[PDB]
């Protein structure tokens, strides 16, 4: 059984019970929905003749449907799928990735994190460098994908991903859209450096005019600042 895509006014598609929009030639933004409802973004990326994913659904089943997106509409073997923090959003299709053979990758405090906060670990570990840029050798054939940790915001252990090529960053839930009012769950936040990792997060990836986040629809660098503002204001109580 195909799906075919749904269009929307707004020019996504929705496919099964999620939605797929392109950004760029080779990259889309993937979209699931848990229940009010919540949207979760990440990333699917076409890196010649093979795809890297970044985040999961929120759901085993959900993950599996972006495979069989993937499978459907850009037909080539997805090499590795990169997390970007151990909460559910990102995290929870796991064993959906590793049912298909897929190589998984992490922030090691992720996956140290995962048990937890409820969560599959992923199969490898990134470490990363005192200026937050990944190891390397931690994230071998990564392709266009430049994996940053800007320090503690949204949580501990959140990661950020460019994409080269192209002017597209992923800031994960660490950034929020340039008309949020709050900075959403601070649960797990660190409200002390919150601020200052998102202005690394945004030094990191100067070039970037395109920033995709979990929890809205892609937005300018105005996020980027608006969120800094937003944990400033914070961190001074
Ligand atoms: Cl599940
Ligand atoms: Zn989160
Ligand atoms: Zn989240």
């Amino acid at each position: 059984r195909p799906t075919i895509g749904q269009q929307m006014e707004t020019g996504d598609q929705r496919f099964g019970d999620l939605v797929f929009r392109q950004l760029a030639p080779n990259v889309w933004q993937h979209t699931s929905y848990l229940d009010g409802a919540v949207a979760s973004n990440g990333l699917i990326v076409r890196d010649g003749g093979r795809v890297l994913v970044v985040d999961t659904a929120w759901t085993d089943d959900q993950t599996a449907q972006i495979l069989n997106w993937i499978k459907q509409e850009i037909n080539l073997p997805v090499a590795l799928a990169v997390v970007t923090h151990a909460h559910q959003d990102k995290m929870g299709g796991m064993d959906a990735l590793h049912a298909a053979g897929i190589a998984t990758y992490a922030n090691a405090l992720s996956n140290q994190l995962a048990p937890q906060e409820g969560m599959v670990a992923a199969q490898h570990s990134l470490t990363f460098a005192a200026n937050g840029w990944v190891e390397p050798a931690t994230a071998p054939n990564f392709g266009p994908l430049k994996v940053f940790y800007p320090g503690p915001g949204h949580t501990s252990d959140n990661i950020t991903v460019g994409i080269d090529g192209t002017d597209i960053a992923f800031g994960g839930c660490l950034i929020k859209d340039s008309k949020a009012k709050s900075l959403g769950n601070l649960g797990d936040a660190d409200t002390e450096h919150y601020a200052a990792s998102a202005r690394a997060f945004g030094a990191a990836f100067p070039k970037a005019s395109m920033i995709v986040m979990s929890h809205s629809a892609p937005d300018s660098r105005a996020a980027i600042t608006h969120t800094a503002r937003m944990a400033d204001k914070l961190r001074l109580e």
